[PDB]
């Protein structure tokens, strides 16, 4: 068994698609639309659904805003260069809430950012 | 790059651990405590963090409830036996919001359940 995906409702499908792909480097894996339930989906990830856990972006027709709440935490993604990522994100529809840097009493470099809809994303970096 | 994990805040750490492991078949990968900020973490998954995505459970001391909101959707997991999981769930602190059964317009068996904190979980009975 394995983790397949995490679904998040977005206010604007293409906007989220652009962010996850163009900014974060993911690939659009597949899309779909459903007239009965009035929604469109977009699956984005760093690998195919058979190989990795991805993200399910859900767009409910005519719905551009939700209540984030206080329960949901975030999604953590690995990055080659957190600082670079941060800059790219902040300049392309995102927001940096925690500048890139080591964790207190640690050496591991991390950052926290927000996507176009306010979703928190944790970036974890993987002799200049 | 890769998707590392999805973080969810819970009202009772152990309760949550018991659920993901005992009911869903996950394993406790690691746990940590942060006395400074008064919170505890537990990582649960089907495989090692180095290879796949896992779930990060956050317990803030003295906090037993949160506001779920309308944004977060769910986490989808591949399941060995959907019907069985539903049974197990139903009798081990959980609700089954969608009985195990083929997907509308498909053949793939799926179900929907709730964890002890009301989080939605999609169970899917699915190189080489
Ligand atoms: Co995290
Ligand atoms: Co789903």
């Amino acid at each position: 068994m394995r983790l397949l995906h995490t679904m998040l409702r977005v206010g604007d499908l293409q906007r989220s698609i652009d962010f996850y792909t163009k900014v974060l480097g993911m690939k659009l894996l597949r899309t779909s639309e459903n007239p009965e339930y009035k929604y469109s989906l977009a699956f984005v990830g760093y690998g195919p659904e058979t190989e990795e856990a991805v993200i399910e972006l859900t767009y409910n027709w005519g719905v551009d805003k939700y209540e984030l709440g206080t329960a949901y935490g975030h999604i953590a993604l690995s990055v080659d260069n957190a600082a670079e990522a941060c800059e790219k994100i902040r300049q392309n529809g995102g927001n940096v809430t925690r500048e890139a840097g080591p964790v207190k009493g640690g050496t591991t470099v991390i950052a926290f950012v927000e996507d176009p809809d306010g979703y928190k994303i944790e970036l974890i970096e993987e002799g200049n």
